[PDB]
């Protein structure tokens, strides 16, 4: 699976990718990696839009990260993704 993604040493699956995405919900953000269980950066609220460079898989979601102001990496999960399929849920926002 994952053919088009490489992976690091915890498991995660990382492409190189760059788009922006807007919110439809409150998303809680999350510093140090693709972790739900890392400490949290903040949210993005409906409507608001960031710019990703880096697409992972890990910890039952596709995650895009950005760089905040202070140059702190910021992982933001987009939808649930099953490891063992490669199922896909819905995004939670918009991709353009
Ligand atoms: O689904 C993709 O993104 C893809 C990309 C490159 C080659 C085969 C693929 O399915
Ligand atoms: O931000 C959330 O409430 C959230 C919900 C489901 C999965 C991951 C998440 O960060
Ligand atoms: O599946 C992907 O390749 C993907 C990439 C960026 C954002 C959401 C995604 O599902």
């Amino acid at each position: 699976s994952n053919a088009t993604y490489k992976v690091d040493g915890k498991g995660t699956y990382y492409k190189a990718e760059s788009a922006s995405f807007t919110a439809n919900y409150d998303i809680k953000t999350r510093l140090n990696g693709p972790f739900r269980s890392n400490p949290q950066s903040g949210v993005l609220h409906p409507g608001q839009t960031i710019k990703y460079d880096t697409v992972m898989k890990q910890d039952g979601h596709v995650w895009v990260v950005y760089t905040g102001y202070s140059g702190k990496r910021i992982y933001l999960p987009v939808r649930t993704w099953d490891k063992n399929s490669n199922t896909l849920g819905p995004l939670w926002g918009i991709i353009n």
